[PDB]
């Protein structure tokens, strides 16, 4: 650890807690260096009743500990890239960068853009505890910026709302200004909705060359020397903005301080305070554009191996990088070009199948995919390749035109639809309502979720506005947060503002928007056909009766069923 950048924050926790503090020499954390600890102190019932047979599907039930998940996932290290890997590394991020930048430029993001963001703070001794923090760090040092972990059983890494400004204020224009869009980039597709991506599969299946390639902890496998690459970003800032964005990469990125919950004896707890130079602190401002970026790095690296631009030599020391910068101003945009990256999610369609075996810079850069030195399986078919946790399906609407949709196991779907963030009617009525209206503009196509939706939209009030979070994905661009009819926001997004619709005739009715073949469907989890959804179908009007007795037969209902 680097003491002379963490121990400030160190000071500050241990000044907090000063008569609980103490050193446990018996902590569990062997890869995170461990500096103290101290003493330290649900379902959706609206959805939950309109989906009854899904009660008993564990599927469904289980996405309704701390240590464990930190033991396991994050208290892990590996071993440095060699030179030359780190070499080729440092050239492609640079030309990446430069790339990136040739038709942007950063800016500082403002105060004001981040208080219209939040809207989707008002007290000013909270930008006055900012603009404190910012003077330390315009300085040389930090006083604040520490994580709060918490483990999932994945990590989530969280830092309170200053820290975030201050991030979002030297970095935010990565996001704000679409670095990694896709014209911008070749390979992201920030900035694309769902219903996007299934058409940008099926242009790079055109593309001629080898298979579709999906290989999926990246966070953790982030490296000191990723960092490093990332933070080339400061060279195309002016002055001002380089010693703002300097100092969140020194304290956030680099020399990160975390606090970990632990239990203790007889049922209490404590929490730990450890540091780590690498690895990625997951949940911030602009993690995801620095995901897509080095994920973008190591794709054209595994690219250059794979066309014996790079040879085993290569790994220990690159004696000449000329080939390397040629290979980058040659081909590089062609290959961002045929790959599809959102943060650590990627699939790629090389010049051809050598990429399969081009494991010897991916593996040395720590990138092991999830046996190390087995050829990676590539897919003939783009509508079966895996992306951002889907599948995109092309089907037909009933006068012929064809439509590419995202699709994904259901028992997912209807999962995240029970949970309920926070212990009222109105707040899950209201939240069931947004899930029922993404399923009615995304997953139309799954029989049992166009009936599910319509089920809740009739037992909901027409004039609730849906709220709440249906997903973190930065592809849920949330058009079906409305009380607009779903029929129109529909035809907005695939006629109107769909690109790869290319006759604008409107759809008139729900029956000339198409459901998955019922192998499909039954494939990716429907319970057509089972008997407790039959049942469930042939009730459902007496159920959602039941659901409009509860919230009030006083309020005003459509009903959608019919
Ligand atoms: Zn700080
Ligand atoms: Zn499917």
């Amino acid at each position: 650890p680097n003491m002379k950048i963490i121990g400030n924050r160190i000071e500050r926790i241990r000044s907090e807690h000063a008569e609980t503090w103490f050193f446990d020499e018996n902590h569990p954390y062997r890869t995170w260096a461990y500096h103290g600890s101290y003493e330290a102190p649900l379902i959706n019932g609206v959805v939950r009743l309109l989906s009854k047979p899904w009660d008993v599907v564990t599927g469904v039930t289980g996405i309704a500990g701390q240590q464990r998940v930190f033991k396991e996932k994050v208290d892990t290290r590996v071993p440095d890239p060699q030179e030359g890997t780190r070499q080729v590394m440092s050239m492609v991020s640079s030309w990446l960068w430069k790339e990136l930048g040739k038709h942007k430029r950063p800016r500082v993001c403002t105060k004001e853009e981040f208080i219209n963001k939040v809207r989707s703070v008002n007290d000013p001794r909270f930008w006055a505890l900012v603009d404190k923090e910012r003077e330390h760090h315009l300085r040389g040092e930090c006083q604040s910026c520490v994580y709060n972990m918490m483990g999932k059983r994945r990590a989530i890494w969280y830092m309170w709302l200053g820290a975030r400004f201050l991030e979002f204020e030297a970095l935010g224009f990565l996001n704000e200004d679409h670095w990694m869009g896709r014209e911008n980039s070749g390979g992201g597709v920030e900035g694309l909705g769902l219903q996007r991506l299934g058409y940008v599969l099926e242009e790079m299946s055109r593309i001629p060359g080898g298979r579709m390639y999906a290989d999926d902890g990246w966070d953790t496998r982030i490296s000191r020397f990723d960092l490093e690459n990332e933070a080339l970003i400061t060279n195309q800032m002016e002055k001002g903005h380089r010693a703002l964005a300097l100092a969140i990469i020194k304290y956030t990125y680099q020399n990160k301080v975390v606090k970990v919950l632990r239990p203790a004896e007889k049922g209490k707890t404590v929490m730990d305070i450890i540091s780590r130079q690498d690895q990625r602190g997951s949940g911030q401002v602009v993690t995801y554009a620095l995901n897509t970026f080095t994920n973008l790095v190591v794709q054209l690296i595994r690219n250059m191996e794979a066309e014996e631009v790079l040879e085993m030599q290569d790994l220990w020391l690159l004696r000449r990088s000329e080939k390397v910068t040629n290979w980058l101003q040659s081909n590089g945009w062609d290959r961002l070009k045929r790959m599809a990256v959102s943060g650590d999610d990627c699939v790629v369609k090389p010049i051809d199948d050598r990429f399969a075996h081009a494991l010897r810079f991916l593996n040395d850069m720590g990138k092991v995919r999830k046996q190390e030195w087995k050829p990676s399986t590539g897919w003939d078919n783009w509508e079966e390749v895996p992306f951002c946790s889907h599948h995109f399906n092309k089907l037909h609407l009933k006068d012929g035109r064809s439509i590419v949709v995202p699709c994904r196991h259901q028992d997912e779907l209807i999962g995240r639809a029970r949970v309920s963030p926070g212990a009222s009617i109105r707040e899950t009525a209201c939240l069931a309502k947004s899930y029922a209206q993404m399923w009615q503009l995304l997953y139309f196509h799954r029989r049992d979720l166009r009936l599910m939706a319509n089920a809740i939209c009739s037992s909901v009030p027409v004039d609730w506005v849906p709220t709440g979070r249906t997903t973190w994905s930065i592809h849920g661009k949330g058009e079906w947060m409305t009380t607009e009819d779903m029929l129109v926001v529909w035809n907005r997004v695939w006629i109107e503002e769909n690109d790869h619709m290319e006759d604008k005739t409107p759809v008139t009715k729900w029956t000339d928007i198409p459901y998955l073949g019922k192998r499909e469907d039954l494939w990716c989890g429907s319970l057509i056909g089972h008997r407790p959804r039959t049942t469930w179908a042939e009730n459902i009007k007496n159920t959602v009766n039941m659901v409009r007795r509860i919230i009030g037969d006083e309020e005003k209902y459509m009903d959608y069923l019919s």
